[PDB]
């Protein structure tokens, strides 16, 4: 197959700064996945931007004084430094303020209600008349009426992400003053998403997604789909004008309707062209997001952006994770319960931090960050064990080969059994970084048994008679290893596998299935401080 893939992560919402949990999500999750797919020799590109409107966004600039537009600016170059400090690449990034967005996001409402796809309808909201304005997304408080959670939206619940009806938050209130809310008649666009009730199963039936988010989606089938909000009153946002309006009639455009637009218009900044070029490259699209994001990327998602265009297809894998956790409680940027990128990434610590986040990745459960478990990962693994093979098979082929990487002799037992656990080291590497089942994690707890393999192989390799074919083949295996194990995790620590592949005496690994011989007569010299205490 020779088509390009595009790794959508969700767009930050740039009412704040990046911290840990964010990275331990979606952006190492996709970063990983796109430099895996490069050193599998594909074609992929990463699509990233804070454009669109959040609420949040109006919310947090009320408080703060500023304006909506100088929030999202300020918050959008904090999170591409955190971006940057983390090694998160993009092909492109597109701010709040890009000038051919709103022009994407009308032309996406304006061709789906001349279509028929859309609705309006006059329903009875949510209304705080001492503030004077509706209460919907962020200024409505309210709870869930699946799971009871109060961490929402509106329409959104951060714990189940089953979707509702905005008259359907159980005790609504003023989110600002916290009045219990009253009601007024508002007129609004709609998006029916049970007429797309077979489109939408059919399409998730065929993405590949992992059992928590395939279970997810049962759920919300399981009930009738609600209606996807497409108009709001709002301060800010792509305009709408509502015809025969109960209330007032120049709305906005909800942010749930604008992800199809976001994407389309990141794809068509890094294309020049983004429809001439689904159509002419046929791309495959990855999603990445943590659970909260699931309705969003499950279903409102696909179905606003496979109602617009043909021309690419849907996303065929949506990589979800849940919420990682700062000493038992969820990174939130609101709360203010955090572990900043900015402040805590390092040139230094990328590469053992990448790797401890994916060792601990919250892939299906929420998963716990402290400073001590990270602590211990750095100096009892990553330095007391990994750092510890390098040195040791470094020294050992300067004492007993003058520092040249040999030429395998024969064989025995002992090395059959060795090269085989390197067989699936690597193999767990290669099938684990795809889109279709990514498992960090899993490539980190492989790594972590490999080094343990090599430790035992060490004695073997210790033992064969000097000067021997079979003591050649011992060490030209450790050093295999050692080769294998940067190609498994240059994903995750892109500057640690380059500087050993390079003591391996090779610019770039393929990442692939068969372990490859060090280069005989390569001189072999590791560096002994790839990790930082
Ligand atoms: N503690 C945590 N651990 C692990 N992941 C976490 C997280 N907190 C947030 N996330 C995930 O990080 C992504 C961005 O989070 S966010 O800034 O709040 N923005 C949003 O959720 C939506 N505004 C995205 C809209 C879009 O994609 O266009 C989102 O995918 C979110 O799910
Ligand atoms: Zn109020
Ligand atoms: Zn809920």
């Amino acid at each position: 197959q020779g088509r390009p893939v595009l790794l959508l992560p969700s767009f930050p919402t740039p009412n704040g700064e990046l911290h840990l949990g964010h990275l331990s999500g979606p952006f190492l999750n996709a970063d990983a996945c796109r430099r895996a797919l490069l050193a599998a020799g594909e074609r992929a590109h990463l699509l990233l931007g804070t454009v669109g409107h959040q609420s949040q966004v109006s919310a947090a600039a009320e408080a703060e004084g500023l304006s909506f537009h100088e929030l999202a600016e300020r918050n959008t170059d904090a999170i591409i430094e955190g971006l940057q400090a983390a090694g998160i690449d993009w092909d492109v990034f597109v701010r709040p303020s890009e000038p051919a967005y709103p022009a994407m996001a009308t032309s996406v409402f304006e061709s789906l209600r001349d279509r028929g796809v859309l609705v309006r309808r006059t329903e009875p909201t949510n209304y705080c008349e001492p503030c004077g304005r509706f209460l919907l997304e962020a200024f409505v408080a309210g709870h869930c009426p699946h799971c009871g959670s109060n961490q929402t939206a509106g329409i959104e619940c951060e714990l189940c992400a089953l979707p509702y009806d905005d008259r359907d938050l159980v005790d609504p209130s003023c989110a600002t003053c916290g009045a219990a809310a009253t009601q007024r008649p508002l007129t609004r666009y709609f998006m029916p998403l049970e007429p797309l009730r077979d489109e939408l199963s059919g399409y998730l039936r065929g993405a590949a997604m992992h059992g928590r988010l395939r279970a997810y989606t049962e759920r919300v089938l399981a009930k009738t789909l609600p209606d996807l909000p497409v108009s709001i009153p709002a301060e800010h946002g792509i305009p709408i004008h509502v015809e025969d309006a109960s209330g007032p009639a120049e709305q906005r455009m909800y942010s749930a309707f604008e992800l199809a637009a976001r994407f389309l218009t990141a794809l068509d900044g890094f294309a020049d062209g983004w429809e001439a070029y689904a159509r002419q490259e046929n791309p495959r699209t990855v999603l990445f997001f943590g659970f909260d994001n699931a309705f969003l990327r499950a279903f409102a998602f696909p179905a606003v952006l496979g109602a617009f265009t043909d021309a690419l297809p849907l996303p065929e894998a949506l990589v979800c994770n849940d919420f990682y956790l700062l000493d038992g409680e969820k990174f939130s940027t609101g709360r203010k319960h955090a572990v900043w990128a900015r402040q805590a990434v390092t040139p230094a610590n990328a590469d053992q931090l990448r790797l401890y986040l994916a060792a601990t990745s919250p892939d299906v459960r929420r998963r716990d960050f402290t400073t001590r478990g990270y602590a211990e990962f750095v100096t009892a693994e990553l330095i007391g064990r990994w750092q510890r093979r390098l040195d040791d098979v470094g020294g050992r082929v300067a004492e007993h080969f003058g520092g040249l990487t040999p030429e395998a002799g024969g064989w025995h037992a002992e090395a059959e059994r060795f090269y085989g656990q390197i067989k699936e080291f690597a193999s767990c590497a290669t099938l684990d970084y795809l889109p279709g089942r990514f498992k960090p994690r899993a490539v980190v707890a492989a790594a972590c048994a490999f080094i343990r393999q090599a430790e035992d192989f060490a004695e073997v390799s210790a033992d064969a008679t000097p000067g021997s074919g079979i003591a050649r083949t011992c060490a030209a295996l450790e050093l295999m290893a050692l080769r294998t194990l940067a190609m498994a995790v240059w994903p995750l620590a892109p500057e640690f596998g380059r500087r050993v592949a390079a003591a391996l005496g090779e610019d770039t690994i393929a990442l692939e299935p068969t372990p490859r011989w060090v280069r005989p007569d390569t001189e072999i010299k590791f560096a002994t401080d790839h990790f930082s205490p």
